[PDB]
């Protein structure tokens, strides 16, 4: 059964299950190939990571404006499939499964 | 592909469909046989139904005290598959349709 994910703060739904990558309980992360367009904006400014072998933009909830993850732009090749993906940090999501 | 329905107002998930009944075209809702937990707030008051045919409670969301549906108490025969179910109104709720 399908899990929905919403920003924590506002209730916004950023997107579900379905369009699921990868999760990194190293990051504490998950990530999707897919986001709902108009629930998150991704910033206009390159980040460095910590490591900090990648780059990013974070991504912001649009209805209360919290940064709840990253679009990884640049990766190692170990990486790549977060690459252009949008990366939620689970500290700003959460998770409802439905019934039935 | 199962929908999710939120509050309009809050974005508080009140359910899933799966948990759905019936759908009425005529009066603007839509109706479930479960909904969450702590979603949702049957009303102390029985009030007539506009016909009148059936006696409900208002139910509102837990989050905002927005009135988005009825809890019918009361019906003909012919509406008991509504009875003692969840109908939200369609005005006050908005759905999302899982992707893939
Ligand atoms: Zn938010
Ligand atoms: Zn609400």
């Amino acid at each position: 059964q399908p899990s929905v994910f919403q920003c924590k703060k506002c209730f916004q739904i950023v997107g579900d299950s379905n369009a699921w990558v990868i999760s990194h309980r190293e990051y504490l992360s998950f990530t999707l190939s897919d986001a709902v367009e108009n629930s998150v904006r991704v910033e206009d400014t390159f980040k460095r990571s910590d490591d900090g072998l990648c780059v990013y933009s974070e991504l912001s909830c649009t209805r209360c404006n919290e940064v709840i993850g990253k679009v990884y732009n640049s990766t190692p090749i170990y990486l790549d499939d977060i690459r252009d993906m949008y990366t939620f940090s689970m500290d700003k999501l959460q998770a409802y499964q439905l019934g039935n």
